[PDB]
């Protein structure tokens, strides 16, 4: 089968051919429908070789949607045929958090070498991919695979991130999104539907600002020295009740800093090398809490996956081939693809 | 009146003799029974002239108890003879925040120039203190003065930190309790009637890690370079479900995210200028919220009451007179307080 | 002044020539701009002279908005001609429930005879009106008071059922909505404001569904014997995950928890003397908890008067003069109010 | 193998000899080391023949521990020997009640004909049972299994009906505990535990009120006409934060509903048939919520095993042979086994 895998430390991916493979017990064999690139990709293969750690080669992808081609020994739950979407942060399934299906944050991940798949277990960009149990497939019923793609990712880690402070965010709230791409365009659509908070979306790029009122934004505003400013004069010198941060360089969590409120939330969710918060008295206002979340769980993805079905999510894509894997990467690291890029295999 | 102001940039607190107040409209005289000493009354006192902000002289003491003296004109709620406990953070009343109580994080008190007693309007450390408003006072009945007083800031300080994410708390849980001093040691009583949580203390004080033990903790060890991978002995590689820092210099919040758990929790309370948590991709766990709290809220304040009411609360101090207040703070700032340091005017 | 008053048990409420009040200290004497009728109105004026307990004369409204006419001694915090609405459930401002902002929980009114304005205290319907203390008004800035005074009950009390179960309600999930009047109306705007929730709205006419289709109701379904089927069609045997019921007739109530997911919600918060839920083993799905709610919190106007200035409700509005006043109760009792009657005084 | 088994409509349980099980895929063989009694057994028997749905012959038991004797093919995460508890309300592993692992609130296990054993599948009243799958099973260590046992009911649906309204809970808080059984004994601990509530605990008998004293209520009364009186005089007029009805007749309901608080809550826990709380205005209280809760969530169970660890519960048995099954039975449906009956196989 056609494959596109990082193989080579510091070297772009690459079109490969490989076998095709066979599911073992409880593992579902899926023809790929649709296959996302994450800006996580890049990160990933920026790495310096002693950082590296998910082996090579590795078929990259880690949102993936397919059709169940065969079904290993003892699976039971799907039926050949059935579209889904793969939920990606695998976890051991037996410890306090994978019980709540918060498998993101499961404990035994790590010492039982459990990895997602395209971050070091092989991926979905290629014509056929492994999952390990029946219960990270979602159905997706008719769902047009190419829109269903960046759930996994570019909707399920901003739902999770918005997840974690919902309560706070009540009519009045403002809520500021940073990085309106793959997983920011995603962001504003989703504070849309499951809050009333007004949506200030930041970005470098007027056409990424362009972009963001195309999918609800109320607000957009230049990234850079003025933004918090500009925020501020958006919010009243009150601040923003939550910023989720897609970008998480230091300027834009130095930014986030700047105009988050009292009792409120800062989400650090892109990730840049070395970039962070700085949690102090008189560094940020009372209350106002931080973190670094991951992926997110399965119920969650379940509520993303819903929220497309009701027609409240409008995923912006462009479709590639799976020989133009590498020239989407490429794409992907210049900033020109307005949205997610999908390979279709 | 008899009362202790810190009335000189860099100077040790002096006992002076200045008017008894008289309560205007709203306000209400109380008959001072006992105050209590806080370390944030160090960190004020130890500002650069050009960071001090809070006006000389200034009357100490931000935790206050006393009986209810004299009613100002139009209060009503209470009567003469009241024992009371003041609630400190003053707030503006009517805004979102403080329509649910939560004055300590009024987004107006700084605008309007609202302070709290001993923090910017005259404080407890007096034989007899103005209260601004009614729904700044709450029943204590016929708690010990002296031990109430602590509950003010000692109880509801540590008691906002705990509540801001006692869901996290389970039985299975940890929570690590940094600084075994006003607030740590009550904070560690809080865990341990509000929660399941195992409770592990850590100070750098061998006598306060006896008082931890005296006091519930099960488990307690000397803080320093050792700390992270002790506690760690103690919880297996799990880590700690949330680590309540009430030292907040950089070496506690260091150890706090050497030990947080996954999805866990840090709540850098202590104030420690400069110091802070470095919340990002691969410097602190998936998941872990880090919040520099403040302070405690109306209801809150009324639940650490009900606690020392049930007797779930072992407040440990140490009686001063006013003529004592300055010796106090001077042995506060060496360490040998044994928990809180009350006057009794 | 001029005042509508319910004067005598079992009569119609008439025009009256009444005393314009004068402001006590702390109260504040609005003039008012909008009184909405509210259906309890005719619930009370239909109770027998052995239960009715608000006093003899009583002028009716509790839904009251107005500008500021006269502050009483010592009032700070509103200027004349401010405009603002009337939070109306009154508590004692003390207890652990007031402390939260929730008055309307208030554990002491009732022991202090605290009563409502309209519902025991002097209501709105009148050219001038007396509020108790500052802490019960919030600005409205420039919101017309015509659609604004159905904010402080029509919208108050659906957004306060609603926000009690609000965390249930994510994307996939479907709310009921049983009554399309004054209440039922706004109801569904504020589900599809704060929530993903799919909208099935229930009424006995048939205009009133296609009110609901009009305020974005996704379905518009009608009352009676095949309600529970019908709605059932729409979710499949799943359910809905909450039902708010603003009739609360038995035959609705029978209709919910015929409809009712499991670890699902009824709000009976329509008011039938005598109907009631029936919540035990094998007359409802296991988890599907019940309650009967009361009117809301400070915050939570607040947020409604937040959604309003926002542009997410769309009030639909009769307007009548005092003189038509009791007209106004007349229509209200046919149901020929295609929303909520106000008068403008 | 021996197993004890319920035949014949009507009839007592008999002690029988049926093949010993052998574990299909997925399935997991546990030799049984404690299987607990519960009231529903009784309520189960004692059903006619029109309503009896969990088919003949069934064995008993739906409280089960024990050690894993044989792996059922491609069967993971535990070995030959592991002490382990059952979770008992099975659901599909797969819907979104699922995935938050509530499989209590399955919304597809009644239409896929999934059964807990012992309530529709064979139980673990038996030398040895079947398990469906893995993530049925929670390790348990060296907790000794007669106590362990009663954790898997008698622990876990108190645990639930506590969590789901746990933040109500706090200092100053009161609960009332109705029954003081298998169940109710476990739940005063788990309140002790888990939260600051002040406990009250109901019974008919002397020495049940004994027993609950033993265990750590505050307060014990009889249950009984005078029972909501001598409440509220504990209470004051104030009413219970939280009632826990373990007992579930339309007289404890009544208790319950005369004397719980605005706000507050009922959790109707036992099952009598017919009983209901009366959910409407003017029979209970504003805003106090009603919900007939079912067993529990799987992270609770986990919770519950932690409780037990630590050394928070002190579980009160008795010992039964196999043999004695029946006899035992007779003992449970007098009420005089002082706790919970364990059968030890
Ligand atoms: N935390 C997690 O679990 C997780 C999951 C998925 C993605 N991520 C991370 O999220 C980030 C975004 O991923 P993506 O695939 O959406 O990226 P993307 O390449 O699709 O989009 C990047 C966007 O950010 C904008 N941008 C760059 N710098 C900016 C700045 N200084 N200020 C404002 N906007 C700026 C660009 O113009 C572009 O619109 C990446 O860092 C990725 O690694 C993290
Ligand atoms: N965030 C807030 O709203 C707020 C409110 C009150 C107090 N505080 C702060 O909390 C901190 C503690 O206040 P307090 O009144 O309890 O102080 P305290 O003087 O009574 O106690 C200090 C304790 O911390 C210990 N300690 C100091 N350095 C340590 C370290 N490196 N490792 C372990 N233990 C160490 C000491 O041995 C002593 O037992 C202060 O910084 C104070 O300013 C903050
Ligand atoms: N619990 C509270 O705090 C609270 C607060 C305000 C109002 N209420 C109650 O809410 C209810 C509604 O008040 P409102 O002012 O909106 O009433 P309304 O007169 O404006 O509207 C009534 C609507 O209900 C519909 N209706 C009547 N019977 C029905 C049935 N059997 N099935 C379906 N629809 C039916 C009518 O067609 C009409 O559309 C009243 O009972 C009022 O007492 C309760
Ligand atoms: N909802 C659920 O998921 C679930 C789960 C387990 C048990 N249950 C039910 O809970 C109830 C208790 O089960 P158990 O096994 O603990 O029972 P048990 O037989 O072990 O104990 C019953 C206790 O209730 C007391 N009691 C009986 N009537 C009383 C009354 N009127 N007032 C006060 N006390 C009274 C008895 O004296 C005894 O102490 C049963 O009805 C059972 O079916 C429900
Ligand atoms: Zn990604
Ligand atoms: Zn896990
Ligand atoms: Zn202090
Ligand atoms: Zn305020
Ligand atoms: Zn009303
Ligand atoms: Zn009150
Ligand atoms: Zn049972
Ligand atoms: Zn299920």
């Amino acid at each position: 089968m056609k494959a596109v895998q990082y193989t080579e430390i510091g070297s772009e991916p690459v079109v490969v051919d490989i076998p095709t493979p066979t599911p073992g017990p409880g593992e579902i064999l899926l023809k790929v429908t649709a296959a996302g690139l994450c800006h996580s990709d890049i990160f990933v293969m920026d790495m310096p070789a002693a950082q590296y750690a998910y082996g090579l080669p590795l078929t990259l992808g880690h949102e993936g949607v397919g059709t169940v081609a065969e079904l290993g020994e003892g699976v039971t739950g799907f039926g050949v045929g059935d579209a889904v979407a793969v939920y990606g942060p695998w976890g051991c399934g037996a410890c306090h958090a994978c019980a709540r299906g918060r498998e993101n944050y499961c404990t035994r991940a790590a010492d039982l070498g459990i990895t997602p798949p395209g971050l070091g277990s092989p991926g979905s960009m290629a014509e056929y991919m492994i999952v390990d149990s029946a219960r990270h497939l979602v159905p997706i019923g008719d769902l047009d695979p190419v829109a269903a793609a960046p759930l996994t990712d570019a909707g399920l880690t901003p739902y999770h991130a918005i997840s974690r402070v919902l309560p706070l965010l009540g009519p009045g709230s403002t809520a500021v999104v940073i990085g309106v791409g793959g997983l920011g365009h995603v962001g504003i659509q989703i504070l849309r539907a499951v809050s009333a908070a007004r949506v200030i979306a930041v970005d470098l790029d007027d056409d990424r600002l362009a972009l963001a009122r195309e999918v609800g934004a109320d607000a957009a505003v230049k990234s850079g020295a003025g933004a918090a400013d500009a925020i501020r004069e958006l919010t009243g010198g009150q601040g923003a009740t939550a910023v989720f941060d897609f970008v998480g360089a230091q300027s834009t969590i130095d930014t986030a800093q700047q105009v988050v409120a009292v009792d409120g939330h800062i989400s650090v969710v892109g990730i840049h090398a070395g970039a962070h918060a700085k949690v102090g008295f008189f560094m940020i206002p009372f209350g106002a809490s931080v973190v670094t979340p991951y992926w997110g769980t399965r119920s969650e993805l379940m509520e993303v996956v819903a929220l497309a079905r009701a027609g409240r999510l409008d995923i912006h894509t462009e479709t590639f081939t799976l020989d133009e894997g590498p020239a989407a990467y490429r794409r992907l690291r210049e900033g020109s693809i307005r949205g997610r890029g999908v390979v279709v295999p």
